[PDB]
């Protein structure tokens, strides 16, 4: 059986994110750039707060004829005591893509399938769709709330950007 | 049911790959140095470019008794439209390894299993093979035709190299 | 099934490990600090050795009320000819996680599911207990003496340090 599950990941610019590591030879991205980075993690329907992101692009290649960048990434999507999912796959900043979910821990035990990857505004907002397989559980209500349908304007809730309880998870990770 | 795949990987030296980031103070690789890399990826057949590898290799130590590398690799396989797959392990300058696959994208969503990493040239040729579980459906029959023979000689097809309609498969990504 | 595996992962500081690439914006550990490393690996028992983890640790943020830190970690267990088994995890200097088992490969091909990782004696003793699903057959019984209940005082048998052939298993990785 498959649930499907969204989050919203967005970089409020105050977890000194990306860390930009620079090692090509060119005032653009190139192979050689390495870009760790952790930024927040709200549910799909943006009330509430769930954990972060945390983990490493590597950069494979500038692409101009696309006006973006190829990175190949693994990282991982933490949901407070839940637990957490771990991906790896392509992010390019200038399309949407799959990434293969490579496992988790908690609810999360044995999860597999692919996750969808969204960008909105880049580089601060991305929308994604874990067609997750492989948990032993229906989902938390909080995490399965009707997601919010994606755009460049969308906002967490006020009370989960100010980490009011109602609109965070128990121990929230940050 | 298992289903055996096998492709080769070429440095054509035109994707920049790969970048050494030397750290470790010796003029040998040791622990430190970090080396991101991207190469071609050919059918095993060698009649279609169907896309690169791309990643990152960590070196773990010089092995001075075997006159190579242990480095420890994270990195995807991509298939052009038909998606990608992930793996995690061990890749040895000196001798052939089983990378684990962590999982897949596409026609390799659910994928899982192990893949033996041969290199013919070190370190521009290599040929893998994948032991692929878990995919819902059959390969395409354009991934599985019988390989050309391991050896330091082999080339990718005339049509392939020069990326014609009949060496490519749809959307190979580069 | 779940197949329980415990391991030690002793750091004797032999292996150039941990290196330190460190860049983040901050003097203490922070987001954009690199550390590869690799440590050596003793069954349960502590009897033998069984070979080594490899990986890297990517600094996430540094964690001041619990004077520790927050790592994401992608890094693969070694036991010689068995094989070996891949994960990604938090790593938190300060308290007990669990990681994703992305994989395995040899005996532990088909591997899922999650780990919990304790520290014992920060950076060097480490304790992991794998809840190891998917895998063919049972264990070899080599690797599944009964572990020793985890300790900051506990230290691998003698043979096994010395690498004596009944403390080590064949093949073990170094």
């Amino acid at each position: 059986k498959v649930q499907e599950l969204s989050v919203y990941e967005i970089n409020e610019l105050d977890r000194h994110s990306p860390k930009i590591l620079k090692n090509a030879f060119s005032l653009m991205f190139g192979l050689g750039d390495l870009v760790p980075f952790t930024n927040k993690l709200y549910t799909g329907d943006l009330k509430k707060r769930v954990g972060i992101t945390a983990g490493l692009c590597v950069v494979i290649e500038h692409v101009p004829e696309k006006k973006g960048e190829r990175f190949e990434a693994t990282y991982s999507f933490y949901f407070g005591d839940y637990g957490h999912l771990s991906v790896q796959g392509p992010y390019l900043t200038y399309e949407d893509s799959f990434l293969a979910i490579t496992g988790g821990a908690g609810i999360f035990e044995g999860a597999y399938g692919q996750v969808k990857l969204q960008q909105l505004v880049y580089p601060t907002k991305l929308f994604y769709t874990f067609y997750l397989k492989g948990l032993a559980n229906d989902l938390p209500l909080e995490l399965t709330g009707t997601p919010v349908p994606p755009s460049k304007d969308i906002e967490p809730a006020p009370e989960a950007k100010a980490l009011e309880p109602s609109g965070v998870i128990s121990n929230y990770t940050n």
